[PDB]
């Protein structure tokens, strides 16, 4: 009964609540008197341990540097989960916070890279995301930006799941790239939230005739045609995101040599 991921409760200092649900809370906090990290806490009852537990048994085996990184844990009753902590939050406040009006396409993609590296290690290690979107991705100094999974039959978020995941449950890595896409839109449009105007049952019935969302204001169409290759309604079909890695890492000399400065893009 000895771990070394363990750490005493009086290392931990919570400072400023983040937020919170029927399982628990997650908080700002202090370790060590001199680390800042994000703190995951179980309310306890409401879920059992071991269950709860499950998340930070994955994470000792996940390590990647675009993957928050878990750096320690309170297994007993309370029990507490710490990672590191990113300066700047969620990708999705982040996209249309204060920020969001200076970003441009050069930065946006460099973020879609930097995320598909990420999950180019999930693939790797053969796990599932099943929420990737913006809302779980977090934003660091130096526009680094990391996978994440706030845990946000229960809640779908439909617009952001591939429809074979959605309908059917059968999530796997090309639903995520499914997801991958939508997020590209998230990015180039500041954070909007996708379909606009259109509620889960219209989303659901529109792509599955074929409809796909148009490509957005000043968005090259060479970046809405990798969004369509996500979005390709046969799962073999999708790209991997080793290719999507390399394809958005390579971008602006392979793709877009000619890119210029828009007022938004
Ligand atoms: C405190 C904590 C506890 C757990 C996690 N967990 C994860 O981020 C995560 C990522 C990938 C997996 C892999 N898993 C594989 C299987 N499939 C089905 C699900 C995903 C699991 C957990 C993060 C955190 N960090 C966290 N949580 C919420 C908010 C913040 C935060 C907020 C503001 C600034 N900096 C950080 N930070």
């Amino acid at each position: 009964a000895k771990d070394a991921w363990e750490i005493p409760r009086e290392s931990l200092r919570l400072e400023v609540k983040l937020g919170q649900g029927c399982f628990g809370e997650v908080w700002m906090g202090t370790w060590n008197g001199t680390t800042r990290v994000a703190i995951k806490t179980l309310k306890p009852g409401t879920m059992s341990p071991e269950a709860f537990l499950q998340e930070a048994q994955v994470m000792k085996k996940l390590r990647h540097e675009k993957l928050v990184q878990l750096y320690a844990v309170v297994s007993e009753e309370p029990i507490y989960i710490v990672t590191e902590y990113m300066s700047k939050g969620s990708l999705l406040d982040f996209l249309k916070g204060e920020m969001g009006k200076y970003l441009r396409l050069p930065q946006l993609v460099d973020m879609a890279a930097q995320i598909a590296s990420g999950m180019a290690y999930v693939e790797r290690m053969n796990y599932v995301h099943r929420d990737l979107r913006a809302a779980n991705i977090l934003v660091g100094e130096n526009l680094v930006c990391k996978v994440a999974d706030f845990g946000l039959g229960a809640k779908f978020p439909i617009k952001w799941t591939a429809p074979e995941a959605a309908l059917y449950g059968r999530f796997t890595i090309k639903s995520d790239v499914w997801s991958f896409g939508i997020l590209l839109t998230e990015l180039t449009t500041k954070g909007r939230v996708p379909y606009p105007g259109m509620v889960n049952r219209e989303v659901l019935d529109q792509v599955e005739r074929g409809y796909r969302m148009p490509c957005p204001p000043e968005c090259p169409e060479s970046l809405h045609d990798l969004m369509c290759q996500c979005w390709r309604k046969d799962p073999e079909e999708r790209p991997t995101f080793e290719y999507l890695q390399a394809f958005l890492e390579d971008y602006f000399t392979s793709t877009e040599p000619q890119y210029q400065p828009g007022e938004n893009l």
